[PDB]
């Protein structure tokens, strides 16, 4: 079972630190930023500390990890160009550094069109992929299925797919598949799970999809507002989320837990990942698992 969550990767650790803290949890393989989700500021890649990162997962038994690149990144804004210019340098640097690190997909939110429309960002995104797959390398880029919160692009597989025709060297797309992203852009995953399979077949392939994120809901299918809930605490529910963790389409696909930390307040929120994938991995929902997850 290939299954693990968002971990650190900070401090003079880095990659060896991400090792370390999915062992703690019981993982078989995380995802990392390389650095600050909310910057593009990052070491060089000495000091990601890949060598030592590599011995830990090892000995603990983690592989297939994967890399996220910073949420700020927006290959769709058509009007603010140090935005777009800077996602484009981005990407290019964070491909050196994810084949360093030796994962297979960086997953990307496919972009923002902040007011100039779907068609003119699906464009804009298409012009950076191509500046960016222009070297040759076979790091790929794991387009994220978004739950179309404010001017988000990739709420649709229709997007997803305008997205990769557009794209010269497409075979280095893939996708990522966010549970709670295509229940809040309106799938229903739910009580469709393969029904929604078999759409992402028609559109894209489900061959394609190289990364799964689970995640909960706080709110109802199709509420477009991208709020996690931990498994089972949600409007997903916990038999639909360990059908879809312990799904045959997705055996040897990651899959990354990005649940919400508990806490009596914000600075008492401690990790909730060991208890999930204990859950997941018993195949029965804990009530109890908020109160231990702030017990721990
Ligand atoms: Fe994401
Ligand atoms: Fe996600
Ligand atoms: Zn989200």
């Amino acid at each position: 079972m290939l299954l693990g969550s968002h971990v650190s990767m900070s401090g003079k650790k880095m990659l060896e630190g991400s090792a370390i803290e999915a062992h703690e949890y019981g993982e078989t393989t995380f995802m990392i930023y390389t650095g600050a989700p909310q910057n593009t500021r990052r070491k060089s890649i000495e000091d990601l500390n890949i060598t030592k990162g590599h011995e830990v997962m090892e000995k603990y038994g983690l592989s297939n990890i994967v890399v996220h690149a910073p949420y700020i990144i927006n290959i769709a804004n058509t009007t603010k160009p140090e935005t777009f210019n800077l996602g484009v340098d981005f990407l290019q640097q964070e491909i050196e550094r994810t084949q360093a690190i030796g994962a297979k997909d960086i997953v990307l939110h496919p972009g923002a069109h902040v007011g100039a429309g779907v068609d003119a960002g699906i464009n804009k995104i298409i012009e950076g992929l191509n500046e960016v797959l222009t070297n040759d390398n076979n790091v790929r880029i794991a387009l994220e299925t978004m739950a179309g919160k404010g001017t988000e692009i990739g709420r649709s597989f229709e997007e997803l797919a305008r997205i990769i025709d557009g794209v010269h060297n497409n075979e280095r797309l893939s996708v990522c598949f966010d549970t709670c992203h295509t229940h809040d852009a309106g799938y229903n995953v739910k009580e469709d799970f393969d029904g929604v399979l078999n759409e992402f077949d028609k559109i894209i392939g489900v061959d394609r999809i190289k990364v799964v994120h689970v995640n909960d809901s706080k709110n109802d299918r199709g509420a477009q507002k991208d709020r996690h809930e931990n498994i089972g605490f949600g409007y997903i529910g916990f038999d639909a989320l360990n059908y879809i963790v312990h799904h045959d389409s997705f055996k040897d696909i990651p899959k990354i837990l990005e649940t919400p930390y508990v806490g009596e307040d914000k600075k008492n929120k401690k990790p909730p990942y060991k208890l999930e994938i204990e859950m997941l991995k018993q195949q029965h929902f804990d009530p109890e698992l908020k109160n231990k997850v702030m017990q721990q």
